[PDB]
């Protein structure tokens, strides 16, 4: 079955692709660029993402949002994750976190689906910890300064199905794989 | 097949015995106090309890430990949420909360089994915010200051059956019955 995915993020183009290829899903990266609200939720962007993706792109279609939440930060900067990145970098995150106590985060990813007049949301969430200095070369955005519980290795020192068998955005593929074989 | 679950907490009993019990699971009520760490994870206390109540109690044997984490406290009051409700309530975690623009935090639970000579942990979260004032008369602690997504109700305006349809414990208290199933 294939499935368009509206995304300019390479990264989760691979990701997306490779988990659901070897089910026989043939996913498809178009770029159709979108309005993505502010919003204390990703959601609400994803929500808002396919109701305006409404009849300007092939069906069945599939749209994602993802951020790192850092506990002591407040949750920052969560939603606004891919512009936090561009701007202050790796470096920032790591400024701001140094002396910290409390150096726990999640990633979380919500994918939005859309078929047959109807919208479907799954998500995914991995906890972790900050890395006190970045570590590794794959991966893309915070991959480098994020430990996932349970193992000593950053995201980025990781392959994509290795980090897909951990990573937030791997759960929410699989929760919309298990409806996918429920519902199709 | 019977599972001895050391705990105090009679709310907490009720809601996994019911649930457990509907696949013909005996939850059996074991009062044998145990030392609960000081920790950043609900799951880092969860490991620490089983390994002491080693060979002191009757086995099959399960623990639980759970706490709300809100998002613009920093994660506060987390895994020490039992003390902070005994002694501040719920008034004085909506004072806390007064003026807040983020109203949002998660519920979560840490189920800890032991079996053949073995620990194994499940886990289920459920996402929601803080409502403004207090509402309903069932469940227990903040139940009725928590509204999940989803939902308009508390978790105090919702049945047993009802809350384990959609809290924490009750899908940790799933991953675990889906582990079960899978294991004996």
């Amino acid at each position: 079955m294939k499935i368009f995915f509206i995304t300019s993020n390479p990264g989760k183009v691979r990701e997306v692709a490779n988990f659901l290829g070897t089910f026989g899903i043939e996913i498809v990266q178009l770029k159709h660029e979108y309005p993505e609200i502010q919003a204390e939720k990703l959601e609400d962007v994803v929500d808002f993402g396919i109701s305006w993706l409404k009849g300007k792109v092939p069906e069945p279609f599939m749209i994602e949002d993802s951020g790192l939440f850092i506990e002591s930060l407040k949750g920052f900067p969560g939603v606004y994750s891919s512009y936090v990145y561009r701007t202050i970098g790796l470096e920032g995150i790591l400024k701001l976190m140094e002396g910290a106590e409390d150096r726990r985060a999640y990633f979380k990813s919500v994918i939005g689906f859309y078929i047959d007049g109807k919208a479907y949301k799954f998500s995914g969430v991995t906890w972790g910890r900050i890395s006190n200095e970045k570590r590794g070369t794959h991966g893309f955005g915070y991959d480098p300064i994020f430990i996932p519980e349970g193992s000593e290795k950053t995201f980025a020192e990781m392959t994509i199905e290795e980090k897909n068998a951990l990573s937030h955005r791997g759960k929410a593929l699989k929760a919309f794989f298990e409806w996918l074989k429920v519902n199709l």
